[PDB]
């Protein structure tokens, strides 16, 4: 009688996988632990992995997280113990990589992922001249000069509209597609030594002075409440948001949507989550087994099908359930194909190091103050850099 438990946070949709994994291998016992929140997921994964107890046998792990816990990859099984070798060729290149330490420890098997389209506001598109099929629309966007010369050509026909929702969401946009941001390849912070990354906020904050952003920051109140008015016409556009946006804007976002196959720079992706194993685990074989079984082609299928996650696994891609969807609300949008793409066209090259959320969180507060009218760029940017010096430590 193995048990092991696995904490998950949100929904994973695995509660009929536990299931027929318990039908399947009748030694094993599953139980799920879940967070009432996911900052408490975390908290706990922190509590926990510093104590030395109270850990599950599986830890589910954001994306934006994994990076502090590359840093401790010495606490986690290294999956490659247990075959994550031969497994590797099922994931996406990218989604193995952002699970894998420096010097080759892979922590993580990927679930799911947000791979990002440019959904728009077809009703602003036609109004401003803009062409409104998904496929002219597409080659507007090939980079991100263009989606801003777009966006300035919107703006001068559309007064009351803005481009896009904020500045920050655009630099997690642009920032994430850099081959390097934050650190160089041995965790070496060289923020202030880059030269693209200030070329990319010079280019956002040029978008700003043009007025090609609304200025409401993500998840607040105003931003939810401006799905119901014009105020922007495009977002950077992870499949999953897409579900965001029709509950925000309802029925007065009916007819107005669409989704273009296209994401300036090639591709990008945002957010998804890995299970981990950590060496806490007594039965780091079992977990690991269950915890491939979950993340496999066809258990992400019924994941997908169950709860609209998008499959990390190349395999799923070859399912009609996958590339069959449809998203009426969006102008029934082919999203199934679109977002294989989008996935497809995803290039990961940055190396996240040991404080590269805490890094990250200096640069946007400080560009959502330029956003706002709170501070000069130059003053901003010069804040930035202070702070992130010392956010490195």
């Amino acid at each position: 009688p193995v048990e092991l438990t696995i904490a998950t946070f949100n929904e994973f949709g695995y509660s009929d996988l536990y299931r027929e994994y318990e039908a399947a291998h009748p030694n094993v016992k599953i139980t799920e632990r879940r967070a009432a929140t996911v900052d408490e997921h975390i908290k706990n994964l922190e509590t926990n992995l510093a104590s030395g107890s109270g850990m599950a046998d599986i830890e589910a792990m954001e994306v934006s997280w994994i990076y502090k816990y590359l840093a401790k990859a010495d606490k986690f099984v290294d999956l490659r113990d247990h075959g994550a070798d031969e497994l590797k060729s099922r994931w996406l290149d990218w989604k193995v990589a952002s699970a894998t330490t420096s010097d080759g420890r892979i922590i993580g098997y990927g679930t799911d992922i947000g791979p990002e389209a440019i959904c728009y506001r077809r009703d602003l598109f036609a109004r401003a001249g803009l062409p409104t099929d998904r496929a002219e629309v597409a080659k507007l966007f090939p980079d991100w000069t263009s989606y801003f010369a777009a966006g300035r050509r919107f703006k001068a026909k559309m007064p009351n509209s803005a481009w896009f929702d904020s500045a920050v969401l655009t630099w997690e946009a642009m920032r994430n597609q850099l081959i390097q941001a934050y650190y160089s390849n041995q965790d070496r912070y060289l923020g202030d030594e880059n030269e693209l990354l200030k070329r990319t906020w010079d280019q956002i904050v040029a978008a700003t002075e043009d007025g090609l952003s609304a200025k409401l920051p993500a998840w607040s109140d105003a931003w939810t409440k401006a799905f119901r008015t014009d105020a922007f016409a495009t977002m950077a556009c992870p499949g999953w948001l897409l579900g965001v946006i029709a509950d925000n804007a309802g029925t007065f976002g009916k007819g107005k949507w669409d989704v273009a196959d296209v994401f300036p720079g090639g591709g990008g992706n945002w957010g998804g989550s890995y299970l981990t194993v950590p060496t806490q685990s007594t039965q780091p074989a079992e977990a690991a087994k269950l915890a491939a079984w979950l993340t496999a082609p066809e258990q992400q299928i019924k994941v997908f099908k169950k709860v609209g996650s998008f499959p990390s696994t190349v395999d799923a891609y070859e399912s009609e359930q996958v590339t069959a969807q449809v998203n009426p609300y969006f102008n029934n949008a082919p999203v199934g194909k679109i977002f294989v793409n989008r996935a497809n066209n995803v290039i990961l090259k940055q190396h996240k190091g040991p404080r590269d959320g805490e890094i990250n969180q200096v640069f946007t507060e400080a560009l959502a103050r330029v956003d706002e009218g709170k501070q000069s760029s130059s003053a901003a940017w010069k804040q930035a850099l202070r702070e992130a010096d010392k956010a490195a430590n």
